[PDB]
This record gives structure tokens, C-alpha cells and sequence, in this order.
């Protein structure tokens, strides 16, 4: 038998964990013996609607998945093939967004810093091997234990080309703009310095707990005026010209601060890099 | 009696015109004698904002030209625009259903009317922000009024521009790039919105080859979120709207210096006037 191979029959449907770009994440129980004791899984999975290859793209994302070895990555369990599905580990814990509201008691600026490190030596891996994430935030990164997370979707990762700098990207519609690096927002570019940027919202996000009235998106549309969604993007754009950020969280000390600000710069070139964040927050927890 | 006080008692409806911005023009019947014989009128009114509608009353009272549209008085209990009604209705409407009759002559006199309409509203220091065929209304083969004021916003005295910005439905096909990129609108935008609409008129308003069309098959039918950066950047990569078939080229040449990136490069309204005066001698 191939453990990577899961029968239709056997896994049985519980709950939506999430949805989006024409498709579904669930949680089903693999119960091969028929008693409720078989293991819980997350599986990915597209409505029957598809189209604009929507399904190619899954299977690229699986093939993605599935080659990926990372503690800070989560991990590949097999898939279930009919219209294919990709089986993963499911994380009780959620999400960020799910689990620091919950636990701000127990996760202090340390821990806040050690799952920064962990997040960034995830990212790291993942430009190692010539992918643009395109999709960094707290929603997207998994808590394993109060001592560990994962990035836990991959729907959205593209390889850079040998030779290149940076993706373009065609397909829009569903664009995290709030999160989006200002070459993203004006020209359709992914470069790696633009998971960086992404990575500065996270860490905003991260040191805010997640909070809805602190997100990213809230923070932009109060400092950003009137305006449509046509026109949303445009002024985004223009606020981020002019050189206005996200403010520092509250408790949050400067040189943290600062670390944030150096992956907000306008230029890809100018940006920080994720080892040279590794080694800022490591300084910090000495 | 005032003979801009229109009573409600005698407004009798016939139909709707358009609507837009949150209520309509509609045809009526001034009818105080009524017998059916009194003029008809065009209605403009708000649904159950407000004062934004009053400060376009103020300004179309004070225009007077004969390519703008004749504001006839108001109704007051609430207010309501009365203007006077052009059956003959817009470019929009008539030029697909008079093609035969208008040729190409005929559409660089139209070309020049808007003009002249356009550069008197200029030289009161407005911006009209919503210069499209849609609201160029035909008073007969031979003469055409700008028919809609209801985005139109006055430059203040030793200004350039006016920063909107009340922005959510935009025209953004007709949009200048300044307008889409900071949301400013220079009399050089209404320049800009003109190329646009001598696009339209030289296609007779074709819905398959309108500004919108063309534009989403050059960019893509991407977003609107994205579609509007998508726009700016195209324009920044020096794409126009192509020659309209059977346009001659130096008509589209006037054309294109209404689409020059920087407003401060763009033809004024006097120039674009005599480069037609000079191709109908
Ligand atoms: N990362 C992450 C967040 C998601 N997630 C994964 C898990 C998990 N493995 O345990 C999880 N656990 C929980 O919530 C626990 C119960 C609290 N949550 C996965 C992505 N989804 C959005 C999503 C959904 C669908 C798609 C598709 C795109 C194209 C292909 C078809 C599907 C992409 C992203 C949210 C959470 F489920
Ligand atoms: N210009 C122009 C086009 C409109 N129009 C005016 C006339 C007219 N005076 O004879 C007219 N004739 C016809 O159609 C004939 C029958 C063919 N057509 C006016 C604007 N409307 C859109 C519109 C509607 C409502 C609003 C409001 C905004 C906020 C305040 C309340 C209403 C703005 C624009 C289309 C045609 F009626």
C-alpha cells in the first residue's frame, strides 16, 4: 500500500475550515477500520465549478507541497484522486488570527519573536528553492504548539525562472491587497523582496494579536479616504508613495519597529532580507 | 409670478429618461391649463447629496451658451432641476440610429460645438469631470449641448485643479491619468475626457467598440479593484485607443494630443477648435 494514498471511501467529510479562490479546505477523518479512530486531516480541494485552469494549479500547488521538508512548513500527508484532493496534517490550533486573540496571556513578546524567527527561516527555505509565496499572513501561518508554527497554504506560490527576478502574475480577482509590496499593487511583479514586505504585515498582524479592529485592512481603509474599491488599490497606491506605513503596535519597542519598516521599503532592492531578520530578532531574544 | 417657479400641482410624469448618482431625469408635462398642451421638460431629482444637487442648480443657472443645456427653473416643496427636453436624446442613442444621415463633416461640427461648450465652462473655472457622449445631447442634425452638469466642480482662483474626492463611480475609461492616479481633475482632464468622447462620436457610439470595451480587451477582464492600476499602467506604457475605422489620420492626430501623459502637454480647447475649423475648409 502507498501511505500516501487515500481512498475516497474512507475519508469521511466533518467541517469547512476555510474557502477561497474557487475551492475549499475541510476537515475529514480517514477511518479505513470504520470505528471514528482513524487520524484527522486538513484537505484541499476545488468546487466542481473550476475553469481557467484552476485545476493544473492545484495539482502544481500539490507538487509544491509535496517536495517541501520544512519544521516551519506544513506538512504533505498524500492525496485522494476521482477531481484531485491534497491531504495535509490538520493543526488543531488554527491560524494566528484564531489563536493569539485566545492566548495573549501565554504568548509574550519572546514567544512573539521565536514564531517571527520561525516564519522567516520558513520563507527563507521557500526563496531557497526559487518560490515567490505570494500570500503571507497571519490567516496562512498554522500553530503547531505555543512553541512552534507553520505555514500552512501554499495556493498561491509560484517558481521564479532561472535567471529571473520575479514573477508575473495574470489572474487578480482575489488579490490580498492590504499585505501586497507597492511593484504587486502597480505591476502584477512577485519578486522574493515582495515576501518580505508581506512579511512586515504578518509581524504587524502578529504583534497586534490579530486583533480585527487593528488588521491591516482596518488600519488602510481609516487612513485611506473616500473611495470605491475600483478606486481602493489607486489610493492605496498613493498613500504608500507618499511614504505612509502601518503604525507601531502598541507595546510594541522601536527597534522591533524598525525591523517592520525595513521590509516596507518602496524599492524591492532596498528591502531587508529574511536572513538579515533572523538574525535582528535572534539579537533581540539575547 | 416667477417664471422659474415650476408648482408640483401641474409636473405631470410621462417617463424616465436616465438615472444615475442616486436618482433621475425624468419627462414631464408642465400642464397648469390641464389640457395636455403645456411644454415638456426634463426633471432631475433625488430618491428618498442634496446639497450637492442644489450647488449644480447654481451653476447650471448661470451658464448660458448654446452648446449647454437651457436650465428652465426648479420645483420646491426637496428640490427638483427643470431643464428644457431635447427628444432627440444623446450621441449615445441618436448617432447609431442616424448614421446614414451624419457623416464625417457633420461629426467634426459636432466635435467643434463640445469644444466651444466645453472651453466656456473652462473660462468659469469649472471642471466638468464627466465629459462622455452619454451626455452630449442632440438639439438637431446640426447642433448638439453638453446635457449633464452633475459632477461638475469649480477650480478655486489661481488653482490648477480640483481634488475630488467623493470617487466611487468613476468613469475610469474616460479618466485622465492624474484623475485615477491622485484623484485630481485639471481643466486638461476635461481634455483628456474629450479625446475619449471624439472617440465615441467617430464610432457612432458603437457599444462594441466603446472606450470600456477597448480598453478591458487591451488589459484584460482582470479585477476593477485591479482593473483601475491595471488602466494607469497601461496608459504609462503609451497605449491609446486605436483610429476609429475610416478616421482619417489627422483627425486622430488631434485626437492623440488630447492623451498626452502630463496634463501641462495636453491641446487646449482653442487649439483642438481651429485644428477641425481647419480640416472642414
Ligand atoms: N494555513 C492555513 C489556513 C487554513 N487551514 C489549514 C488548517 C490545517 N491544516 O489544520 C487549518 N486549521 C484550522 O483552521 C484549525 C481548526 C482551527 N486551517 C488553510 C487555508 N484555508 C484557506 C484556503 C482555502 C482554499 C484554498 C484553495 C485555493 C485554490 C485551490 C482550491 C482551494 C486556498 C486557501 C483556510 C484554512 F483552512
Ligand atoms: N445629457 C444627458 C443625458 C440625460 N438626458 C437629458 C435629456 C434632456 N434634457 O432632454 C435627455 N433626453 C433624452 O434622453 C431624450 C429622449 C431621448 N436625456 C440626462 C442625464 N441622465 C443621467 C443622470 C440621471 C440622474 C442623475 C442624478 C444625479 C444626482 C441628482 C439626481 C439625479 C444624473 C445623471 C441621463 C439622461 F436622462
Amino acid at each position: 500500500v502507498d501511505p500516501t494514498h487515500f481512498e475516497k471511501r474512507f475519508l469521511k467529510r466533518i467541517r469547512d475550515l476555510g474557502e477561497g479562490h474557487f475551492g475549499k479546505v475541510e476537515l475529514c477523518r480517514y477511518d479505513p477500520e470504520g470505528d471514528n479512530t482513524g487520524e484527522q486531516v486538513a484537505v484541499k480541494s476545488l468546487k466542481p465549478e473550476s475553469g481557467g485552469n484552476h485545476i493544473a494549479d492545484l495539482k502544481k500547488e500539490i507538487e509544491i507541497l509535496r517536495n517541501l521538508y520544512h519544521e516551519n512548513i506544513v506538512k504533505y500527508k498524500g492525496i485522494c484522486t476521482e477531481g484531485i484532493k491534497l491531504i495535509m496534517e490538520f493543526l488543531p490550533s488554527g491560524s494566528l488570527k484564531e489563536y493569539l486573540p485566545k492566548n495573549k496571556n501565554k504568548i509574550n513578546l519572546k514567544q512573539q519573536l521565536k514564531y517571527a524567527v520561525q516564519i522567516c527561516k520558513g520563507m527563507d527555505y521557500l526563496g531557497s528553492r526559487q518560490y515567490v509565496h505570494r500570500d503571507l499572513a497571519a490567516r496562512n501561518v498554522l500553530v503547531e504548539s505555543e512553541h512552534q508554527v507553520k505555514i500552512g497554504d501554499f495556493g498561491l506560490t509560484k517558481a521564479i525562472e532561472t535567471d529571473k527576478e520575479y514573477y508575473t502574475v495574470k489572474d487578480d480577482r482575489d488579490s490580498p491587497v492590504f499585505w501586497y509590496a507597492p511593484e504587486c499593487l502597480m505591476q502584477s511583479k512577485f519578486y522574493i523582496a515582495s515576501d518580505v514586505w508581506s512579511f512586515g504585515v504578518t509581524l504587524h498582524e502578529l504583534l497586534t494579536y490579530c486583533d480585527s479592529d487593528s488588521s491591516p485592512m482596518a488600519l488602510f481603509l481609516k487612513m485611506i479616504g473616500p473611495t470605491h474599491g475600483q478606486m481602493t488599490v489607486t489610493r492605496l497606491v498613493n498613500t504608500l508613495k507618499e511614504g505612509k506605513r502601518l503604525p507601531c503596535p502598541p507595546n510594541c519597542p522601536d527597534e522591533v519597529y524598525q525591523l517592520m519598516r525595513k521590509c516596507w521599503e518602496f524599492q524591492p532592492s532596498n528591502r531587508t532580507s529574511f536572513q538579515n531578520l533572523i538574525e535582528g530578532f535572534e539579537a533581540l531574544l539575547k
